[PDB]
């Protein structure tokens, strides 16, 4: 149940999403990561941004200690936050994630976003007028620092997140490149299916990893409440009824059959266990075309405050 990455390592094709908004107590991340491993999740997606790597690492430690898994059975992802793009900050940021999680390595380290921010430990640097402070960094130099993290053994694989085709090509065409990104983790669901970007990634042996594949958590700081609810889509709901599954399972299976590695966040014990049932049924070729028809170019995150960023990913066609 894995895909082979272009560096030879293997990534489980279903991943557990661990982000929860700050109102959720941090003990929950510990509890649900254990439930996820107990349910069969082996790929766990975290990040410095999520303020939960300590709890996710504790959950992994606990399941290793009780004999449920070994460390090599777990695929753990962290991400470099955008205030750490300057190359001298990359390894210290990774080492800090490893210390928090009490891991010797991450299986995957990503550049969280191409949209560089003012360097510092402050995650949301803002000016005297409350505006986020951008930074200008050559992401090829960030990538060179990521490559050194892989050679140092601290990350088994390295990749990117929220890149568009042009930004991927900047890395791929970098002189003296040693490691291609193994993946590009991007927003991907039936209302924003990234088919052109997926075709490009396939042509370069880069895995597309889908986040907000269930339509996001609809956080009201970020999500227009008038945006359509993905899991209420009539086509998804009709397919769920036809297959005797759930709209969530349809949305996850859609990604698996188009060669996309799919993440699924749930902090609910029964939904966690439901999502691993994605492997138990199949969509027909006609089902897949019907879902392909749902694309609305819908980004669940209101990105107006970032649209002026030089590395804003959504100005290009893809
Ligand atoms: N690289 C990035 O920039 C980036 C951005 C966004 C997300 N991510 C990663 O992707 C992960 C998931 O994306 P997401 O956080 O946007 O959430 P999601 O996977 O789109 O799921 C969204 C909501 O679906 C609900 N859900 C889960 N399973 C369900 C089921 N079987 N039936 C019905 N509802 C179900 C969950 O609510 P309950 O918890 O109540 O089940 C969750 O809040 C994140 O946790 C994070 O790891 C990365
Ligand atoms: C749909 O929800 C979204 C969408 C985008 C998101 C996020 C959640 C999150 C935060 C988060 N929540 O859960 N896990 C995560 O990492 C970030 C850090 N995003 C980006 O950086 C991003 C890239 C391009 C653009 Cl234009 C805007 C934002």
């Amino acid at each position: 149940q894995c895909v082979k990455l272009n560096d030879g390592h293997f990534m489980p094709v279903l991943g557990f999403g661990t982000y929860a908004p700050p109102e959720v107590p941090r003990s929950k991340a510990l509890e649900v990561t254990k439930l996820a491993i107990e349910a069969g999740f082996r790929h766990i997606d975290s990040a410095h941004l999520y303020n939960n790597e300590e709890q996710v690492g504790l959950a992994i430690r606990s399941k290793i200690a009780d004999g449920s898994v070994k460390r090599e059975d777990i695929f753990y992802t962290s991400k470099l936050w955008s205030t750490f793009h300057r190359p001298e900050l990359v390894r210290p940021a990774l080492e800090n994630s490893l210390k928090k999680a009490q891991l010797d390595y991450v299986d995957l380290y990503l550049i969280h976003s191409p949209m560089s921010l003012k360097p510092g430990e402050e995650l949301s640097p803002t000016d005297e007028n409350g505006k986020v402070i951008f930074d200008i960094v050559d992401l090829c130099t960030t990538w060179e620092a990521m490559e050194k993290c892989k050679d140092a053994g601290l990350a088994k694989s390295i990749g990117v997140s929220n890149f568009n085709r042009r930004q991927l090509e900047m890395i791929l065409n970098k002189p003296g490149l040693k490691y291609k990104p193994v993946c590009n983790q991007v927003e991907c669901h039936p209302y924003f299916n990234r088919s052109k970007l997926l075709d490009f990634c396939k042509s370069k042996d880069i895995v597309l990893v889908a986040y907000s594949a269930l339509g996001s958590q609809r956080d009201k700081r970020w999500v227009d409440p008038n945006s359509p609810v993905l899991l209420e889509d009539p086509v998804l709901c009709a397919l769920a009824k036809k297959h005797k599954r759930t709209p969530a399972l349809i949305a996850l299976r859609y990604q698996l059959q188009r060669g996309v590695v799919v993440l699924a966040k749930s902090y609910n014990e029964q939904r966690i266990r439901q999502n691993v049932q994605v492997f138990e049924f199949q969509l027909t070729a006609e089902d897949m075309k019907a879902i392909d028809g749902l694309d609305r170019n819908l980004h669940y995150f209101n990105s107006d405050s970032f649209a002026s960023h030089p590395n804003y990913p959504y100005s290009d066609e893809y």
